[PDB]
């Protein structure tokens, strides 16, 4: 399961911290091929067994895909310690907090732009029957050319969460397409927090009682129409991960239909 010799990798740099570790940049360099830039979860500290196997379920479910759009597995270190998973590296981290350093920076196409790659990876994800149950800002990944790729393969995320995956946990894609509009209104308010200081019941309560989350400043009114397509309380309503990567083809075929605002 694509097993590398520890002797291909070098960590340069602690980049952040993960759910079992620190998270690395590195280089990965194997007989036959150019060195490449990884990024690298490394497991250590005196763990459990079944953490270990948790920690490596993330390799098991992200090796079994391949698209643009979806965080590519370079490899695993499993006959060493300490262990590893080894990805491809995204140079400007997660989606929220890089639109909250850029805030009012980059324009409604390059918005709808980043939009559209994240219903790629998500129109991927259904049509291999894979549901993903967490998708956020939080989740998604920034290379250097602004490429999102959606990543986190391996305690419910109530404000993501669709309301009868929250009642019924009944996860579905169409649970992913709520989740989806969620994303779009963080990415078109610069990587605000959904409901803002709304509490967890609060937000049950509210989206219960019919509440959607307003426009952000300055979004065009086609893309929240967007969002409250994919926030229809009947499930079967909401439109699916092809029409929604369709609608928003459309809006970069026809800028001048992103002008109206409220």
């Amino acid at each position: 399961a694509k097993e590398i010799d520890v002797s291909y990798v070098k960590i340069e740099e602690v980049i952040g911290a993960g759910e079992f570790g620190e998270v690395c940049r590195g280089r990965l360099k194997a007989p036959g091929k150019k060195e490449s830039c990884v990024a690298i979860k490394t497991l250590k500290g005196g763990y459990t067994e079944r953490q270990r196997r948790e920690f490596l379920s993330e390799a098991s479910i992200m090796g079994q895909f391949e698209h643009p759009n979806i965080i590519r597995l370079e490899g695993v270190v499993t006959n060493s310690m300490p262990v590893m998973i080894l990805t491809e590296f995204m140079e400007n981290g997660a989606l929220d907090s890089f639109l909250r350093l850029n805030d009012g920076q980059f324009t409604v196409i390059q918005l709808v732009g980043m939009l559209r790659g994240i219903a790629s990876g998500m129109r991927y994800l259904a049509e291999m029957s894979y549901v993903h149950r967490d998708l956020a800002a939080r989740n998604i990944l920034v290379n250097s050319n602004l490429v999102c790729k959606v990543s986190d393969f391996g305690k419910i995320p109530i404000r993501w969460t669709a309301p009868e995956a929250i009642a019924f946990r009944k996860f579905t894609s169409a649970s992913d397409v709520w989740s989806y509009g969620i994303v779009m209104w963080e990415v078109m308010s610069f990587g605000e927090r959904p409901y803002w200081d709304m509490s967890n019941q609060d937000v049950i309560n509210a989206i219960e009682q019919d509440y959607r989350l307003p426009p952000p400043p300055d979004c065009p009114t086609s893309l929240h129409q967007l969002m409250l397509d994919c926030w229809q309380k009947d499930r079967n309503a909401r439109p699916r991960f092809p029409q929604i990567v369709s609608a928003l083809d459309k809006m970069i075929r026809n800028p001048a239909s992103l002008k109206i605002v409220a």
